[PDB]
Order: C-alpha cells, then structure tokens, then sequence
C-alpha cells in the first residue's frame, strides 16, 4: 500500500475520529523480521539500559527494574532497517500533513527501543506529553512474533478520550499504531511475561516546539 492512499484513506480519518490509529502487516513478514533481529542484536550486546527502576528497595540486591531503552538514530550499522522503519514512519506522517487535526507536524524524536524483560513489570499509566513540551502524535512499531497475550501478558491499554472505557492493544508482530501524545489518550503496559519489544518516534508539532524552548 503507498503512504498516501493508507494516510488518506485509514490513518487521517481514523486519527480525527477516535484519536488512535492500528495498522497492521505494516512492512510485511521479511522486513518485520530483519527488524527484529537488529532490535535483538542490540540487546545481545548489551547496548539497552538496565531497565527503569521499579521498586527502590533498602537492600539493592533486590531492586527490581522493568523496560530498557537505547535511542536509534536509523543510520549506525546493524540498524540500518530500523532506519527504514524510521523512514515508511515519516512516509505516512509527511503524506498526512495538515491533516492530523490543526497541528502542522516539522520534526520528530530519534527512535526509542524498548525492551520489556519478561519479569512481570509493565508501563504505569501515564501520558507522554501532559505539559506541552511539542510532541503531539505517539508512533510505535511492534515486532513480536506469536506474540500470545492471554500467555504472555504485555496489553498496552489506552483510555481514549481520556475517558474509563479502554481499547487493549497487543503488540503484535508488524502492527504499527499512532494516537495522540497529550492527555487524550493516557495509557499504560500490562505486566509482560516474555521479552517484548517495541519501537516508538514522537512527532513535534511547530508551534508547540517553538514555546517549548522558553520552557527550557
Ligand atoms: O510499550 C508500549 O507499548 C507503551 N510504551 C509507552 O507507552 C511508553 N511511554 C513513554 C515512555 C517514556 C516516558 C518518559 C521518558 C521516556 Cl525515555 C520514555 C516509555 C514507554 O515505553
Ligand atoms: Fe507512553
């Protein structure tokens, strides 16, 4: 599918609708995979953090820690089709521009890795962008192949509309989703009790960004 018939026809209207956006097969099962064996080799050697500290405890022996992160920037060897992904990313969002409500979308974050280690930790729920800091559109890209939730665990729920009522997500092999980063759409990771990965890119809306400068 070409980036502009799927922005056109499904990410824009679903966007302006419900604030959330699936697309599955996003890549296909080649190119699905070759992403997931350079996220893997990252974490084979050792190039994700530890892992968000989940409880402090006296004794550190006993710490727990849940998801580790490394920042991608698309082009370092071995990574070079996650920079692919980066750019079908861009594809989609270029193509939906002036579209995704008034925001006039003119940058993005590198890309976040992450790896959730399978230990029974998640993601609290949370908002990305409560305080206006310029990101205004949450892209992600999951690679878990077979991935089972009733097994495994790993939901990512979201309250659209910020309201009680949520949609539960799996972070299924090649589904790529969209939503927006403010308080719309707070959200969170059920428990995962596999290694689950997930890619994620924030789009900047310019003239948030540009008054987010003086808050820095
Ligand atoms: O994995 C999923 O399906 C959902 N993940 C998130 O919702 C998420 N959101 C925010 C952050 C995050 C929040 C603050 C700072 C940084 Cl570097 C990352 C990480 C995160 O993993
Ligand atoms: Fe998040």
């Amino acid at each position: 599918l070409p980036a502009l018939k799927l922005a056109l026809e499904y990410i824009v209207p679903c966007m302006n609708k419900h604030g959330i956006c699936v697309v599955d097969d996003f890549l296909g099962k080649e190119t699905g995979q070759q992403i997931g064996d350079e996220v893997r080799a990252l974490h084979d050697t050792g190039k994700f953090t530890d892992g968000m500290l989940v409880a402090q405890k006296s004794d550190s022996s006993k710490d727990i820690r849940g998801d580790k992160i490394t920042w991608i920037e698309g082009k370092e060897p071995g990574c070079e089709t996650i920079g692919l992904l980066m750019s079908s990313m861009d594809d989609l969002i270029r193509h939906c521009n002036g579209k995704l409500g008034s925001y006039k979308i003119n940058g993005r974050t590198k890309a976040m890795v992450a790896c959730y280690p399978g230990n029974g930790t998640g993601y609290v729920r949370h908002v990305d962008n409560p305080n206006g800091d310029g990101r205004c559109v949450t892209c992600i890209y999951y690679l878990n192949k077979d991935w089972d939730a009733k097994v495994s665990g790993g939901i990512l729920r979201i309250f659209p509309e910020g309201k009680a009522q949520f949609a539960d997500i799996e972070p299924k092999f090649d589904r790529l989703l969209f939503f927006w980063s403010d308080r719309r759409n707070p959200h969170e990771v059920q428990p995962a009790y596999a290694t689950r990965y997930a890619i994620t890119v924030w789009y900047f809306d310019a003239d948030e960004r540009a008054r987010a400068k003086v808050k820095y």
